[PDB]
């Protein structure tokens, strides 16, 4: 998985992910409105204060995302972060105690800015309670960004760490401050152009574009990926049309994509960027397309009875 | 510019490319049909004997065609290559002179192998003559494909120069047998998952997927970018499924595509895939898509008068 968060200078907030896995996820576009009657273990969902929109599944009539953005212009995206994820196992009295499967349900359906989701994250545990029996907790990280700015949550075994992602981007293993410790391996890294360069007494040109690109990495690895989405998501130029906004979330996420056959896991099998979704404030629309299918599908909230009383799984898109 | 060619185990070629470039290329689908009457200046091209489909401009009802494939299996893609093509000044008496704009066309409408383009070329001559004063002689190196091979040709100051593409993937400068030399200094790039690696006494195992992939650089430059796709081309396993296919063409020309922003020319302005075309023999069909939309689009050359009289750009 790698996730980023950018805005259109206007205020309106573009969330985007590759959910990379070795085969059918099961995704679906879920809509959890307004009037739906939560489940939440302890209590830190008590009701949808702002409707939701993501890609997910249903379990136990509890909408569990994978990423969802919300009416208010707020999204959150949960990348995989096994060896490094460790909940908490039980709730803390006078702690705000989010389990980890409603996370991101919590993060959407409560607030309407990072600020309000970082001032109630000083109190947050998130413990390690399982949906179901079929569906133990899945050890994640994630990446919330509004319009202004992204953060990283990362539950470990040392406990709650948020972090200020200034360079809006988020991959897999390890934690978070390694990654941004590793930035500083790539300081020579640019898209100019160069003027001639004289080594020695060579005269060297460039064969073409990309010759200070030169270190960025290219394989799978979940460090190359940040790098990778790091560099390409800094030198991306802001676009102000919606159409734009959402051919940059394709692009950049295509660059830090897996294809077949490229990097396999220890069953052998190879994994691959399965979907990539986006969420857009803008138009309060969630955009798709998959390894099968290139072609960019949507739903918009508008479409769907945002506020009802039960959740939505989208069949027409 | 990256292109690759691969089958499916069946007799059925694919052959795709990315175009790269600072602006819009103004490209469109043409279908050049056998009862088109050629405009060829040295008679490289005297008439169309398979009909050929592919990504270009007319001018002069030409067809100038930056790749394409023919009725009979056979493909070809022209990628950038200034500083390193050098075409003749001039034609030469006796031999196949073929216009650099018209070598695409030569390919397609005159052969339907490698093995018979190859024969055919040990007598070519590429020629410096322009379509007409608004568009000089592209520079330009090819990837030709069918089902069983893919071969390289060059034409450069050194003259032409035919290489066996064993890997099947083709970039920008410098010339083939550098970029085929430079592979070797990749040799440990695998997709193999180690399960742990004792260094000293560290006991080490990797974050996840790709921890032997390292080294494979993720650059826009052309000489990554050959390494690059010769990797994920060469370990994408093979498809059997015209849909499996057409998705791999797209998936591993994205693996080295360009995107707005992180790589610029001497102007200063970004270079971007502006589409990814591919030609399918098993479907007769070319497919793209465009930096401004991923949805894949086709022409079938089916649906067109392949023995008709006319060029015919598609549109909608
Ligand atoms: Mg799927
Ligand atoms: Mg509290
Ligand atoms: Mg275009
Ligand atoms: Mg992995």
């Amino acid at each position: 998985c790698t996730g980023i968060r950018y805005s259109d200078g206007s205020g309106n907030l573009y969330l985007a992910r590759n959910l990379d896995w070795t085969s059918d996820f099961g995704e679906r576009v879920v809509v959890t409105p307004t009037g739906y009657t939560t489940k939440s273990p302890f209590g830190a969902v008590p009701a949808i204060r702002h409707a939701v929109i993501g890609m997910g599944i249903v379990q136990e009539d509890t909408p569990l995302y994978f990423d969802c953005g919300n009416d208010a212009g707020l999204a959150v995206a949960g990348l995989n972060f096994p060896g490094y994820a460790q909940y908490a196992t039980e709730a803390v009295d006078g702690a705000t105690n989010v389990a980890a499967f409603e996370f991101p349900l919590w993060v959407a359906s409560q607030f309407a800015s990072v600020d309000e989701v970082e001032a109630a994250l000083a109190d947050v545990v998130i413990v390690d309670r399982p949906i179901n029996d079929k569906y133990p907790s899945s050890l994640l990280h994630w990446i919330i960004g509004d319009s202004k700015r992204a953060i990283v949550v990362e539950y470990t075994s040392d406990g709650l760490h948020v972090f200020d992602d200034d360079v809006d981007v988020l991959a897999n293993q390890p934690g978070f401050g390694w990654h941004h410790e590793n930035l500083r391996n790539y300081l020579n890294a640019s898209p100019d152009f160069p003027e001639k360069i004289v080594l020695n007494r060579a005269d060297l040109v460039p064969f073409g574009s990309g010759s200070l690109m030169r270190g960025i990495p290219g394989d799978y690895y979940s460090p190359s990926r940040f790098v990778r989405a790091a560099y390409v998501h800094a030198h991306y130029p802001g676009k102000s049309t919606e159409e734009e906004n959402v051919s940059r979330a394709f692009h950049t996420l295509q660059q830090v994509a897996m294809v077949d056959g490229s990097a396999a896991m220890g069953s052998g099998e190879f994994e691959k960027t399965t979907y990539t979704g986006l969420f857009s404030s803008r138009t309060m629309t969630y955009y798709w397309n998959t390894y099968e299918d290139p072609a960019v599908r949507s739903v918009a909230m508008a479409d769907h009875a945002a506020d009802g009383t039960e959740l939505v799984v989208v069949l027409e898109h």
